[PDB]
């Protein structure tokens, strides 16, 4: 049983879904243009409701956290990280664990580094701490939503309508490509050494969007972290292999 609602955080009404009665609070952070509705159905349904209280949030401009419309300033990952932690604090949780996918994993890393006393444990997958030329070209190949597969475009087009979906995707490409021009193409390389909580980095070996070297790099600089490789996993491993992923996450969180 899942409840959807909005809470006022930093000047915006953020939408979120919540389920479970457990004493261990867990926030699910979605990826690019994501939402709890499109990115975490399996987790909101199957994560142990006796052990955890699960919340899936929609970053400002994404999902149902509209208005406002989405924009990508240089500090957009940091802004999301603040909103994410403030949202859980607004919901009265004293400490939480983070499950971040893609852009949400980048967001989670930043949150753990900036608010260490608030984060218990973290599980992230499909994230990258910096942008290379290879990454930049991958992003550019995502700009045109009309070239997306029908299966991948359908859910987002239905959630946002073609116009907003297409425009926001282009803004995302420009937004994440901007980091390439900064020293080291940096997004959060400098924050990895500041993560103090136990972290599990999962990577789908067949992920076509994020090369494994990005997972190796995060594992290398997040002290005490563990890296788990899934031979058949792709970018959406928590959806395609939900049962396998949920077990990995639940075992690590306990
Ligand atoms: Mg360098
Ligand atoms: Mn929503």
């Amino acid at each position: 049983s899942v409840t959807s609602a909005k809470v006022a955080v930093n000047g915006v009404q953020l939408h979120y879904q919540q389920t479970g009665e457990g004493d261990h609070a867990v926030l699910l952070l979605p990826g690019m243009l994501g939402s709890g509705e499109t990115d975490f159905g399996p987790q909101l349904k199957n994560l142990n409701k006796k052990l955890f209280t699960v919340v899936a949030w929609d970053p400002r401009g994404y999902g149902h956290s509209r208005p406002p419309d989405r924009d990508f300033p240089a500090d957009f990952f940091e802004r999301d990280a603040k909103d994410a932690v403030d949202l859980m604090k607004a919901l009265k949780f004293k400490k939480v664990s983070l499950l971040g996918w893609s852009d949400g994993g980048i967001t989670a890393l930043i949150a753990a580094a900036k608010y260490p006393s608030y984060i218990h444990k973290m599980v992230i997958w499909g994230a990258n701490a910096y942008v290379t030329d290879e990454d930049s070209m991958i992003y550019e190949g995502i700009r045109d939503v009309s070239k997306w597969s029908e299966r991948t475009r359908k859910p987002l087009e239905a959630l946002y309508g073609y116009d907003y979906f297409a425009r926001t995707c282009e803004k995302w490409v420009d937004g994440i490509r901007q980091f390439k021009h900064l020293p080291d193409g940096n997004i959060c390389r400098h924050l990895l050494p500041r993560v103090q909580c136990p972290a599990l980095i999962v990577h789908g070996e067949k992920d076509p969007l994020v090369p494994r070297f990005h997972a190796d790099f995060i594992h290398k600089h997040v002290k005490g972290s563990r890296l788990h490789l899934m031979p058949e996993g792709k970018h959406n491993l928590h959806l395609r292999f939900a049962d396998e992923f949920n077990k990995l996450a639940e075992d690590f969180l306990q």
